[PDB]
């Protein structure tokens, strides 16, 4: 199941999108992720370094990734790091 559909089961499309319609820039959506999950400054060692430089959707591609899919690191880092190497 796509992560978008997983969420829409409990919350509808409006769980993330104002009036069920995507925003111009993803701000409203990022505000919603944080409203339910908390902020990056309070998360684990993979999440916290990105506080102030990424929104959630820069790693979690919610309409493309299935439930259980972990984002990986190679699209922005060239050193071979993984979530396991950092955690
Ligand atoms: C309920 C079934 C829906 C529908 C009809 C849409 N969404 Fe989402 N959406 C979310 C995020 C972070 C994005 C950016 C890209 C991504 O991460 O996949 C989107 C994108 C869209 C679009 C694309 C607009 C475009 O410019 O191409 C559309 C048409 C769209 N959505 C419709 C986040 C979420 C959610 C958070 C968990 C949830 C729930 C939904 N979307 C649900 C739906
Ligand atoms: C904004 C685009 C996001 C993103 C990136 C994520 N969420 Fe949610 N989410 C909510 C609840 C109740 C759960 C299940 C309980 C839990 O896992 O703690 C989730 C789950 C997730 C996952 C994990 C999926 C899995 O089981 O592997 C992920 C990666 C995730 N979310 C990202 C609740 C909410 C919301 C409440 C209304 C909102 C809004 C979002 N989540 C938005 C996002
Ligand atoms: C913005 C605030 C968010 C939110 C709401 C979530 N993420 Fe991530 N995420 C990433 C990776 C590699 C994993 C798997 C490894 C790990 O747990 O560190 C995850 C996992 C999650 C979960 C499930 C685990 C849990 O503790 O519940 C959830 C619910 C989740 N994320 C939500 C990768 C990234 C990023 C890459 C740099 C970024 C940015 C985010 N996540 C941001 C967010
Ligand atoms: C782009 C969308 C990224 C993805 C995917 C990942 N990271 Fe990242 N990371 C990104 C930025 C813009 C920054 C700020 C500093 C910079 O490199 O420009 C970071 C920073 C980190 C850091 C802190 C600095 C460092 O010690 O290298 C860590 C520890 C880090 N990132 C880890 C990490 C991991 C484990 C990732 C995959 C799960 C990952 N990043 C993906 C941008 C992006």
């Amino acid at each position: 199941q796509k992560l978008s559909d997983f969420h829409a089961e409990s919350g509808g499309c409006e769980s993330c999108h104002k009036d069920g319609t995507p925003s111009a820039d993803g701000a409203f959506e990022f505000a919603q992720c944080q409203s339910c999950h908390g902020k990056l400054s309070e998360m684990d060692a993979v999440h916290k370094p990105h506080d102030g430089n990424l929104v959630c959707a820069d790693c979690h591609a919610v309409h493309d990734m299935n439930v259980g899919q972990k984002p990986t690191c190679e699209s922005c880092h060239d050193d071979g790091r993984t979530s396991a190497s950092v955690l």
